[PDB]
């Protein structure tokens, strides 16, 4: 999977100067054991806590930090653990081994365990979309949507009170075709605490449609709305305060197909970006809540595709096969931050530029600025067998949750692509 | 018009755990009354301040909060105020009442009285632009601005020092077309501290001309360049600190028409986005400075169109009629974020791409992406009434300020769009 | 060249009231004086530290700050220093000046001297880049890339450990036409701490490359792919972590041009946009360190053309003739941040939107929005003389080191912009 992060400050604690853990299953331990498995790139995050001079060697892996000397001065660095055993981490300024700066690298044989919490899974497998339209003429197309609050499952042994539609992030792919006629009922499970409503921005008219479908918990909207213009449009709750409703998940995708339907491809996928603003850093485990100063102010904790840390990893990556022409639907939730949305190891052959169905899309682009509540279109042949990484290339978002893996399986080696000279 | 919104933060005040108001009328009013008027709809932000478990629960309304467990942790809901009345706000954890957190919500008949304050109205009034040239040959055109300091309406009770073309924020709109010669004439007001300029992005030479209108108070710079490029163009002060400048009001647009004109439109409109980067948090009353601090760390608290919280909501809403074509100039003067900008309940028919009039616009887009000192033009026929809304995308920035209403008149229901099923 | 800046906040300090110096040759210095040489522009800005009434007045210039009123309250102004001598400044509110609220203002003949420190110069020169590959056809290229980490200079009396592709920033530009098979050698030079690699944008497979380049100190990787898509490509280190390699400066372009080539243009230019995450504020001097947690949080203190401050104003700025068509090939390392790329006095003619070489560009562009991870292409005849200016129009930036100057000698006043009436 992605490299498992590890953060160390320094400091004085139970009577020596050691390294504290930060996060995840070692947050604030004194020289944290570091659990790893064989074949994992690990990565360490080491800052300085006190104002001493330090770094962090890795005993047998030769893998080092850079010195740090003042005060929040931080270096990073990575090595794929590929021997198990036990192995020590320890600081190398005169004296502060001794001085109490050491603890262990544990690498284990063996897969990582599963990500598991007391949260449901909310998120939205990417391949989980209807296919292309048939050549129908236009006609009447009946959608239901429910609106849900659950505690969701944000990342392992974390979760947050998600909001959703049909109880998963992003909501339900819908797909109709222009000069449809679409008929919304909306419902909000009775268990909701809040108001529920739904703004597309495909539709025409007072609110995209919130005017028509602020629901109560226990109650039914409905609306219907022609589709005037093809386009790939965001679709999300418009009850105020709408960035709450929008960060906690309610956000989805409406295709609406230009008359004779998209350029036929192999495959096509359902991707959707978003932020959660929690009160605690991210990397922190438990029971997590929203900041309202953070979501305000655009100081988020997790970036996230489909709703979860892991989401398009581990729970459900994308899957293609060599030679196979790709389309990913992708989409911004935000509610605040621009994607540049980009996959690692291939460029896009056509980009449909702000949405448009209509333009004819650019040509052969390596990264795709995508706005909050915008969306677009991305197609591209895979020539060869590889794991390729969709990121938002504000790459700092990595270390947020931001990383999903399309997975094409084949030969390391080949013409396109290969170890060693020509 | 858009929510009213009040923040409550919990915490321990004369004597008993209760609520706290924060900022607008309320600020640091223990259990403050909640003045509404009938038909609002009222958000009220929760936000956790010493640790204990906390909600609000709106008596006889049935809305309330989540439950908001630790320091900071925050919660979000509104509900709309249908009957004229006094009403309880108070916490549903055991006890919390009873030791003091409790207030009144108080729903008065009629409408909201109007945003008032010492300072002047500096907002620029969307219809204000010149319309189309006729068809002419190209020729020297003579373009008038003063530069003018002046002590401005930010918000109801809160003022700001503005700097100003002419004094009102966006500047006046120019419009020239390909070929032409203009000679500007560029006063600064005698009462002015500060020296001012102007670059144009259509002028081709020395700081788009501010290495020529760098104007001392109660002086005149003059300055002739022809515009040899069609565009809808940002211009703005370039006087050192020029984000400085631009934040306190000094942008504008210049259009330069292609040869035959833009294409007929049945109205067009005027708009530009900012940030001004107060000392005190967005939603505090009184005299408001500027705090260089957050300027050049990008850290605002007002998000801006045409000047003014309100300023196109309120003061100068956007009219229009159903079945006419409408275009909106729209301009980023910044200094600092890029606008996603998006109309809710319409779609953009064309996007002039980057601002660019030359190449063909973009056909069906949501949302445009417009960058700081970058300006587009969109067009869109209006099928049907509603009330159309301006926003940034980037959503938080709504309750910064940042909103604007398109009011087209007529009835609610219609084939496009309508209560109930088709 | 750019403003020479002062920030000073007020306060009480041994035992007056007075202005303390923040940041460059006047940090904590009490009252201090400013040096500045004749015919530079001079800007100030003021924060108010205590909370009492203050402005900054200087004498015999005529140029004040506004009054700032409350803690934090700001104003910045600026002045032309165009005569020699010494000149208080000081605060004009009853008795402040008195109280000890002034200082000197020294402004020197001659020109300010070169940028110094004891640092490598690390700046790609925008010149270097090789030119139009002939009309040949398809063939095996060798590229040679060395990964080094060396102490550089970041600024005046200002240094910074730099990760590099060849010890400059960008990385050298690499230049393929479509078809080839690019055989690289990525060595990594043996005194580096870290493992490096390379992922380029413009390659398909494994980790654009990375999968295949992950190189030991001392060690080599090599690895052939093909160029399958004409494109402007960035190209960067991809070792975890990815975004600290990249802010460390690991960032290049890669140019896979089409079969015809790209339009002839008189003069080519190669410039990249990244940031640096100081533990100390912007504009100290001395050794400094990364800030991880402003690194992750997205907190920039440097934003940077071509790796350093004043690498394109005064080290290696771009120079063209009037005449001239120019090419500047524009790409962001980042790792975070989105340019709004202009060229002041400038239009462009032809911008690559998104960097697709395949696909027409636009026409007539003011600015363009560069993603982090994305690169683009940008044309225009120069019609006339003058100092151009490359910014992102985030215009917060330019005092944090973002600035660029394009030098075309000849007459101020031309038919194209002169001044005075027509
Ligand atoms: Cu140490
Ligand atoms: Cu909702
Ligand atoms: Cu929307
Ligand atoms: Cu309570
Ligand atoms: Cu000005
Ligand atoms: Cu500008
Ligand atoms: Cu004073
Ligand atoms: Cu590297
Ligand atoms: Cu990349
Ligand atoms: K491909
Ligand atoms: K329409
Ligand atoms: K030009």
């Amino acid at each position: 999977h992605a490299p498992v992060v590890f953060t160390l400050r320094t400091g004085i604690a139970e009577g020596r100067m050691v390294y504290i853990g930060v996060g995840g299953d070692i947050d604030h331990k004194i020289n944290p054991t570091l659990v790893v498995h064989e074949g994992e790139t690990v990565q360490v995050n080491l800052v300085n806590g006190e104002g001493a001079q330090h770094d962090v060697v890795v005993d047998q892996y030769a893998a080092r930090s850079a010195i740090v000397n003042g005060k929040n001065a931080s270096s990073t660095f990575s090595f794929v653990a590929s021997k198990v055993g036990e192995f020590n981490y320890y600081c190398s300024i005169a004296g502060h081994r001794q001085a109490g700066m050491e603890g262990n690298i544990q690498v284990l044989p063996g897969n990582r365990a599963e990500m598991k919490s007391s949260g449901a899974d909310i998120t939205r497998d990417p391949a989980d979309l209807p296919g292309p339209i048939g050549p129908r003429q236009a006609k009447t197309v009946r959608i239901d949507l429910e609106t849900v609050e659950v505690k969701g499952q944000l990342d392992d042994n974390t979760t947050y009170t998600y909001w959703t539609f049909n109880g998963k992030v992003p909501g339900p792919f819908l797909r109709v075709r222009v000069g449809d006629t679409v008929e919304l009922h909306l419902k909000n499970h009775k268990d909701s605490l809040m108001v529920h409503s739904v703004d597309f921005h495909g539709a025409t008219g007072p609110g995209g449609a919130a005017a028509f479908t602020q629901t109560d918990p226990g109650e039914e909207t409905v609306v219907t709305f022609k589709a005037l213009i093809p386009g790939i449009y965001v679709y999300h709750c418009a009850t105020p305060s709408v960035p709450t409703h929008i960060t906690n998940g309610m956000y989805g995708l409406l295709l609406v197909e230009p008359e004779g339907g998209l350029p036929q491809v192999d495959r096509e996928f359902y991707v959707m970006q978003g932020e959660i603003y929690t009160v605690k850093s991210f990397g922190t485990s438990g029971e997590q809540e929203m900041d309202y100063e953070k979501l305000i102010n655009e100081k988020p904790e997790y970036f996230l595709f489909n709703g979860s840390v892991g989401s398009l990893t581990r729970s459900h990556p994308l899957y293609a096969s060599v030679g196979e022409t790709v389309r990913i639907f992708f989409g911004v939730g935000g509610p605040n931050f621009t994607s540049s949305f980009h996959v690692i190891g291939e460029i896009f052959d056509h980009v449909y530029s702000l949405g448009s169905v209509v333009s004819p899309p650019l040509i052969g682009v390596q990264t795709v600025s995508v706005p909050p509540g915008g969306a677009t279109i991305v197609d591209f042949k895979i020539d060869r067998a590889g794991r390729y990484i969709l990121v938002d290339h504000a790459l700092s978002r990595l270390e947020h949750g931001l990383v999903g893996f399309l997975n094409v399986d084949g030969p390391k080696n080949d013409s396109i692509m290969h170890e060693g000279p020509a």
